[PDB]
């Protein structure tokens, strides 16, 4: 159908925007602390602390396949990462003040992506 491919455009915009907004929080983690999976060959106990592990290699899969469906979604799997985190690392170490960075100068971005979507439809 006509609207199924209209859908498609819009789902195809949105992931064009979440490309951007995914750039940009990104280089907000120059240190690369949040790039990859935490490794649980080299932290094999992670699933014990951290039930829904999450970074940005893992969200950038889903949004090149379209599996985001709203911004919304795309928030919780960007809020994942800090949360994960700032409850896996204490407050004194690299790894947690560097979340709490992401988090800040992330929340300037989101601001505006969120018009954006809002405004775009």
């Amino acid at each position: 159908s006509m609207e199924q491919v209209a859908m498609e455009l819009r789902l195809t915009e949105l992931t064009r925007l979440l490309r951007s907004v995914l750039d940009q929080l990104q280089d907000k983690d120059p240190a690369r602390i949040f790039a990859q999976p935490v490794s649980l060959k080299e932290v094999p106990d992670y699933l014990d602390h951290i039930k829904h592990p999450m970074d940005f290699a893992t969200m950038r899969k889903r949004l090149e396949a379209q599996g985001y469906k709203n911004l919304h979604e795309f928030e919780e799997d960007f809020d994942l990462i800090i949360d994960n985190c700032m409850k896996y690392n204490a407050r004194d170490t690299v790894f947690y003040r560097a979340a709490v960075r992401l988090r800040d100068q992330g929340g300037v971005v989101l601001r505006q992506a969120r018009r954006e979507v809002d405004s775009i439809g």
